[PDB]
C-alpha cells in the first residue's frame, strides 16, 4: 500500500509532464470517456426519467432536439414513454408530453418552477429593466391584469376600423401590392407578414405617432432590436459583438420614444382612452402602491409589442399558406364574408368578427397545426417528485413542456396532419374553460390545463394576448378573403416550420400568387 501511494504521486508527475500532443488529446478524451461513464450510471436511478443518449458533452441533443423536436420527441416517446430528459447546451431539459405533461409544468406550484429563471436572460435585454421577466412573479401577474385593461370588448370595437385601414393602406401602397396599379402579383408571405403585423398592432396599440415612426428610419431601430430576440441569447445573452449594441442601443432609442410621448401626453394632460400607452398611464400602480416608472411602462410596452409580433406574423403567413392551396377553404370563406357583411354592404366590426366562425375556426386549425412556440420552458426550484411515478426532477433541472406537439397527435386529433377548419364546427372560440376557474392576479382563468389544445398555454403564465390576436388576424384575414384569391406557384407547397427560429415560423421563401377578385376595385385615400 505504501509503495503504491507512492507510485499514484509518481503516476502524476508522469501526467503533468506528458507531451501537449497527449495532453491535447487527453483534454478531450477524459471528459468524452467520464460523460459517456456518466451516463451509463445515471441509467440505473430509478427516480430519474430516462436520459436520451448524446455523444459530445455540454452540447447533448441539441442538434436534433433544435432542428426537428416534434420528431424527437416522437422518438424519445416510442423508446422511454411520455417522461424523459436530454442535454441541451449544459442544461438537462425534463420534458413531460401530453396533457399530464402540460398539468405537471403549467400548473406547477409558484416555488418548485421559475419562468424567469428560463427566460429573463433573453427577454431582458431586448425589453428593457423591471418588467415581465426581470421582476418578481407577482409584478408580472399585475403587469399582465395593466396590459388586459387595455385589451377589452370595447378597445378592439375601436381597433378594428383601425387595423382595416392599416390592412387597405398596406394593399394600396406596398410594393408588395399596390392593389391600384396591379390585378395580381407574388409576394413572400414572410415578408409581407411581419410590416402587416407591425403596422397593425402599432397603430392600434401604440397609437398614430407610433405608428407614424415606422415610415421613417426609426423602423430600421424595429430590425435591430428584432435581432435580439433569437433563441441562441438563451444561451449567449450578452456578448462584445455588433448587433448586441445595436439591441441595447435600439432598446434605449425604442423607449426613448415612448417616453417621450409619455411624458408629453401627460405634460399637455392628453390622457384618453386611444391605446395601450394612454392605458398604462392611467392604470399602472401596483397593489402595494408602488408606480411603475416611466421607463418600465416603455419596456412593457416593448415587450407586449415583441411578442404579439411574432406569433400573429408567424401565424397569419401559415393562414395564407395553408389557403394556398386551398381553394375550397378560400371559396367557403368568401361566402361567410358574403353572408355576414351582407355581399360587402356592412362595414366589418368586432362584433360581426364574432359572427365569423369558419374564419375562427382557419385561425383556430392554423394554431393547431402551427403552435407558434414549440416548447415553453421553467427552471426547476425545488425537488419535484412526478406523480404516480418514482422520478424525481431535481432542482437546476429544466422542464419542458409542449401543447404543440400534442396538437399533432391522432389520437387528439383524428389525421392531425390535416388542415381541417371543420373539425371546429360549433367550437369556434379562440379557447375556452371546461370547468373551474381560477384567478392569478390577471383575471379568471381555466383551473385545469389538461385541455389538448392548448395554443395560448395555461397556469399563472397564461397567454392574455388571445384575443387581440384573434381580432388583429380576424381583420386581416377577414379583407384578405374578401380582396384576393391566391394559390402557390407551381410544384410549390406547405413549406415545414423552422424550428430553430423564435417561432415556428415557415421556412422561406414561402412565395403565392394573389389576384384582386375585383380588377377594378380601388382603394381610396391620399399617397
Ligand atoms: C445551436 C445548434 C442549433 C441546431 N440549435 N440547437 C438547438 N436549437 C434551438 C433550440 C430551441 C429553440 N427554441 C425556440 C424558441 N423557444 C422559445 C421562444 C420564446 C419563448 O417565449 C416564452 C415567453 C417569453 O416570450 C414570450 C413569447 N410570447 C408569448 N406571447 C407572445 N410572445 C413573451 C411573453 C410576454 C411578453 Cl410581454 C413578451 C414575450 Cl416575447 O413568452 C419560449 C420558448 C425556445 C426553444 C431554438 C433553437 C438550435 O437552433
Ligand atoms: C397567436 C398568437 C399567440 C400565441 C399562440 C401565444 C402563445 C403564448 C403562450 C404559449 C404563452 C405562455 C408561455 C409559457 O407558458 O412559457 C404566452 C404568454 C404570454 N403572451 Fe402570448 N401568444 C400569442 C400572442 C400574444 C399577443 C398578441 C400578446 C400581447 C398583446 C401576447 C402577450 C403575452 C403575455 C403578456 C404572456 C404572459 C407571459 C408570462 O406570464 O410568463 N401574446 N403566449
Amino acid at each position: 500500500v505504501g509503495e503504491a501511494l507512492e507510485y499514484v504521486n509518481i503516476g502524476l508527475s508522469h501526467f503533468l509532464a506528458l507531451p501537449l500532443a497527449q495532453r491535447i488529446s487527453l483534454i478531450i478524451i477524459i471528459p468524452f470517456i467520464y460523460n459517456i461513464v456518466w451516463q451509463l450510471l445515471y441509467s440505473l436511478r430509478k427516480d430519474r426519467p430516462p436520459l436520451v443518449f448524446y455523444w459530445i458533452p455540454w452540447v447533448g441533443s441539441a442538434v436534433v432536439y433544435g432542428m426537428k423536436p416534434y420528431e424527437f420527441f416522437e422518438e424519445c416517446q416510442k423508446k422511454y414513454g411520455d417522461i424523459f430528459s436530454f442535454v441541451l447546451l449544459g442544461r438537462v431539459m425534463t420534458v413531460y408530453l401530453g396533457p399530464k405533461g402540460h398539468e405537471f409544468v403549467f400548473n406547477a406550484k409558484l416555488a418548485d418552477v421559475s419562468a424567469e429563471a428560463a427566460y429573463a436572460h433573453l427577454t431582458t435585454p431586448v425589453f428593457g429593466k423591471g418588467v415581465i421577466f426581470d421582476c418578481p412573479n407577482s409584478r408580472l401577474m399585475e403587469q399582465k391584469k395593466f396590459v388586459k385593461g387595455a385589451l377589452t370588448k370595447e378597445a378592439f370595437k375601436s381597433y378594428v376600423p383601425l387595423i382595416a385601414e392599416e390592412v387597405y393602406k398596406y394593399f394600396r401602397d406596398s410594393k408588395n401590392f399596390r392593389l391600384n396599379e396591379r390585378t395580381t402579383g407574388t409576394i413572400d408571405v414572410m415578408v409581407t407578414q411581419p410590416e402587416m403585423t407591425i403596422f397593425t398592432a402599432s397603430r392600434s396599440l401604440l397609437g398614430k405617432e407610433m405608428r407614424a415612426k415606422l415610415d421613417t428610419d426609426f423602423a430600421y431601430l424595429y430590425s435591430d432590436l428584432d435581432k435580439g430576440f433569437t433563441p441562441i441569447n438563451f444561451v449567449f445573452p450578452n456578448l462584445p459583438l455588433e448587433h448586441y449594441r445595436k439591441r441595447d442601443h435600439a432598446q434605449k432609442a425604442i423607449s426613448g420614444t415612448y417616453m417621450s410621448l409619455i411624458k408629453e401626453r401627460r405634460k399637455n394632460n392628453d390622457i384618453q382612452d386611444r391605446d395601450l400607452i394612454d392605458s398604462l398611464m392611467k392604470n399602472s400602480t401596483y397593489k402595494d402602491g408602488v408606480k411603475m416608472t416611466d421607463q418600465e411602462i416603455a419596456n412593457l410596452l416593448i415587450g407586449v409589442l415583441m411578442g404579439g409580433q411574432h406569433t400573429s406574423a408567424a401565424t397569419s403567413a401559415w393562414i395564407l399558406l395553408h389557403l394556398a392551396e386551398r381553394p375550397d377553404v378560400q371559396q367557403e370563406l368568401y361566402e361567410e364574408q358574403m353572408r355576414v357583411l351582407d355581399g360587402g354592404k356592412k362595414e366589418l366590426t368586432y362584433d360581426l368578427l364574432q359572427e365569423m366562425p369558419l374564419l375562427n375556426q382557419t385561425i383556430k386549425e392554423t394554431l393547431r397545426m402551427h403552435h407558434p412556440l414549440h416548447s415553453l420552458f421553467r427552471k426547476v426550484m425545488k425537488d419535484m417528485h412526478v406523480p404516480n411515478t418514482s422520478y424525481v426532477i431535481p432542482a437546476g433541472y429544466h422542464v419542458l413542456v409542449s401543447p404543440g406537439y400534442t396538437h399533432l397527435r391522432d389520437e387528439y386529433f383524428p389525421n392531425a396532419h390535416q388542415f381541417n377548419i371543420h373539425r371546429w364546427n360549433n367550437d369556434s372560440a379562440s379557447s375556452y374553460s371546461v370547468g373551474e376557474e381560477v384567478d392569478y392576479g390577471f383575471g379568471a382563468i381555466s383551473k385545469g390545463v389538461s385541455s389538448p389544445y392548448l395554443p395560448f398555454g395555461g397556469g399563472r403564465h397564461r397567454c392574455i394576448g388571445e384575443h387581440f390576436a384573434y381580432c388583429q388576424l380576424g381583420v386581416l384575414m377577414s379583407i384578405f378573403i374578401r380582396t384576393l384569391k391566391w394559390h402557390y406557384p407551381e410544384g410549390k407547397t406547405v413549406p415545414p416550420p423552422d424550428f430553430t427560429s423564435m417561432v415556428t415560423l415557415p421556412t422561406g421563401p414561402a412565395k403565392i400568387i394573389w389576384e384582386k377578385r375585383n380588377p377594378e376595385q380601388k382603394i381610396g385615400g391620399r399617397h
